[PDB]
């Protein structure tokens, strides 16, 4: 299944770290669902992106 997806790209506006608690600057967000977040959650990560 198409797992988790990394592009280091920035966004066009502004986002928000999930993992963290304040905006996402450019990062690593996947292109498959819309995730996004810093290194602080590349591997701390728990499910990985599996969703359907
Ligand atoms: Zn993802
Ligand atoms: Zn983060």
């Amino acid at each position: 299944l198409t797992t988790h997806n990394f592009a280091r790209k920035t966004f066009l506006k502004l986002a928000f770290c999930d993992i963290c608690q304040k905006f996402l600057l450019n990062g690593f967000r996947c292109q498959t669902c819309g995730y996004k977040f810093h290194e602080h959650c590349s591997t701390k990560v728990p499910t990985m992106c599996v969703d359907w």
